């Protein structure tokens, strides 16, 4: 799919033993899985 890895600043791409990558960064502390739309603004435009 359109879904490709990538490497971002205080991010760190790791797998989960649920068999998916899972990117957590150390900067804001997070812990997510790069969803398709997560990497579009999706909070900062719903108001």
């Amino acid at each position: 799919k359109v879904t490709q890895s990538f490497l971002p600043p205080g991010w760190e791409m790791r797998i989960a033993p649920n068999g998916r990558p899972f990117f957590i960064d150390h900067n804001t502390k997070t812990t997510t899985w790069e969803d398709p739309r997560l990497k579009f603004p999706v909070h900062m435009r719903s108001k």
